[PDB]
């Protein structure tokens, strides 16, 4: 099964719904069942990569995409002041589910430090 | 002047010294001043990208360049169980100086949310 088999493999499929921002060959943004600021929408890679330890050099360019694409819908959404985008990887980064997804948050003034 | 005119491009062409971890001819990794977590490291590219909102398309690879070498000196640095990676942008973002940085934090759980 492609897109692999985690929540996110399920929603790359289309085998469940979200609140799909933008799409193409390489990835798919939603917005986050769980928003921590008024715009809180992650950019996934459509291939699975499990975690960014795991990403291998030939992945770079598609690890540059989803910054792209992230920073192209928070345009889309309107974050005129800013956002904060976050990728966990692990235990200790608060990784919950084994597929490379990009956070990005905005709408309110980030604190630091970041967690 | 290469490397832009902020305090990173001093960096760059080695105006100040810094903890320095890597370099290669597109990027540099070195020690935050202000550490948030037990290891807290910067990725930056030597190419001056003033910020993420002003990445172009072609920036792609270097972007995804900075998070495969965070990936690395994560490992040298030994966090076994983890990190986190993120990118400020402008004044919600929290982005005090004007030049594309990549945070890589570990050594300790890091909490939610992200600031």
């Amino acid at each position: 099964r492609p897109g692999g088999d985690t929540i996110f493999g399920k929603i790359i499929r289309k085998e469940i719904p979200a609140k799909i921002i933008f799409e193409d060959d390489q990835c798919l943004a939603f917005h986050d069942i769980s928003p921590q600021a008024p715009t809180h929408f992650l950019v996934i890679p459509k291939k699975h990569i499990s975690q960014i330890s795991a990403a291998e050099d030939a992945d770079e360019s598609l690890l540059g995409h989803l910054m792209i694409v992230g920073k192209k819908c928070a345009a889309d959404l309107g974050l005129k002041k800013g956002y904060r985008m976050v990728v966990n990887e692990g235990s200790d980064g608060g990784q919950s589910v084994y597929h490379v997804h990009l956070h990005v948050l905005g709408g309110r003034q980030m604190n630091w430090p970041p967690g």
